[PDB]
Parts: structure tokens; C-alpha cells; sequence
């Protein structure tokens, strides 16, 4: 379940557009008004995670961006997580990805 959400201040999914995806057959509506924590990642039920988002929230500027580990189809899994606050200030953006080395900004390789 990787794709681009959209949260408010209470954190209610107003959005939800999948990502690393082709194919259109997933009920959107099953999401849209339900909360992230609510249904859509009952385990994200934590102060580390959750209670970030919500910590943000009081400062207008939620900017969280780590891995964490949600359950899938072949049991639990690490994903990259980043919670950033919309720019009209009056919502967050969820990105959901595959962990796969994809961050890295090293200054140089080969070295010798």
C-alpha cells in the first residue's frame, strides 16, 4: 500500500492518489474520509510516528521523514515515510515508499 495521501489537522484522509502504480481497480471512496490511523495504518498508532504528525500539526509545519515498518501481503515490511505540511498550511502530505536504497547523497565513490 505505497501512494500519496492527504491529511488535514485532524488527519483525515481528504485524498488519496497511489503511487508506483498503473492500474485503477482500488476503491479510492474506502479511504477518503476515514483517517490514516484510524483504519488505513492502525500499527502507525504510535508517538513516534502518529504523535509526530499531530506535534507538528501545533507548530504549522509537520516535517517528519524516516522508515518505517507496516504490515502487507507477505507479512511486515520497512517503507520510507515522509509527513510534510502542504503549502497553504492548512493540511500534511503523506509519502509512502519501498525502501530500496533509494536515499543516498554521497559526496564521492571510488575513492582511493
Amino acid at each position: 500500500m505505497f501512494g500519496a495521501i492527504q491529511l488535514d489537522g485532524d488527519g483525515n484522509i481528504l485524498q488519496y492518489n497511489a503511487a508506483e502504480g498503473d492500474i485503477t481497480g482500488r476503491d479510492p471512496k474506502q479511504v477518503i474520509g476515514k483517517n490514516f490511523f484510524k483504519d488505513v495504518a492502525p500499527g502507525t498508532d504510535s508517538p513516534e510516528f502518529y504523535g509526530k504528525f499531530k506535534e507538528g500539526v501545533a507548530s504549522g509545519n509537520l516535517n517528519t521523514m524516516f522508515e518505517w515498518m507496516i504490515p502487507t501481503s507477505r507479512g511486515p515490511t520497512k517503507v520510507k515515510v515522509h509527513m510534510k505540511k502542504a503549502l497553504s498550511g492548512d493540511s500534511y502530505w503523506v509519502f509512502v515508499k519501498r525502501v530500496k536504497l533509494a536515499a543516498a547523497l554521497e559526496h564521492h565513490h571510488h575513492h582511493h
